[PDB]
């Protein structure tokens, strides 16, 4: 048993809400909270934005710090942080960004990431601006991640479709 509340189960592994992941994220506190990062940490919008904005900018310096010794991540790869105020940790996992013409094939290989941790809050890999259908991103992360993740989205129009859809 765990404290994620309101979630429609998909599968024996997934669960979806409407939610803001922030909210989310600064309610439950879980062990994992996954940011849709890119290869340079630059936590300017979507997703990645609105995180750092709610650790008050102590995840990007944070980031800058790993950047500046490690250099960028893969498309595909991840990086274990501090979850600051949100979380235990935040699990930065880069998907591909259609609108930057990187290669869908790579969001598998994104959501893989997530099988290295028992229980995660997640938003759907390479949906919002990062450009991907979100239809597709929910079917990839059915299909990849065998451990407990909690999907958070937002909009409300595209949870119904996502849910009405899903197959
Ligand atoms: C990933 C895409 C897929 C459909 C969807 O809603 N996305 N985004 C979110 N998903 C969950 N929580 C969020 N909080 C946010 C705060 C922001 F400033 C901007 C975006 C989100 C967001
Ligand atoms: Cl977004």
């Amino acid at each position: 048993v765990n404290s994620f509340s309101g979630y429609l189960k998909l599968t024996d592994n997934v669960y979806i809400k409407n939610a803001d992941i922030v909210e989310e994220a600064k309610k439950v506190k879980p062990t994992v909270v996954v940011n849709a990062a890119n290869v340079y940490l630059k936590h300017g919008g979507g997703v990645a934005g609105a995180l750092n904005k709610a650790t008050n900018n102590a995840m990007q310096v944070e980031s800058d710090d790993y950047i500046a010794t490690n250099g960028p991540l893969k498309v595909g790869g991840s990086c274990v942080l501090s979850g600051h105020n949100l979380a235990k940790h935040c699990l930065h996992v880069v998907g591909p960004n259609v609108n930057k013409g990187e290669d869908i094939q790579l969001l598998k290989s994104a959501y893989e990431n997530f099988n290295q941790h028992e229980v995660l809050l997640a938003p759907l890999l390479s949906a919002g601006i990062f450009g991907a259908d979100p239809i597709h991103s929910l079917r990839v992360c059915v299909d990849t991640v065998r451990t407990n993740v909690y999907l958070a989205v937002f909009d409300k129009n595209l949870y119904d479709k996502l849910v009405s859809s899903f197959l």
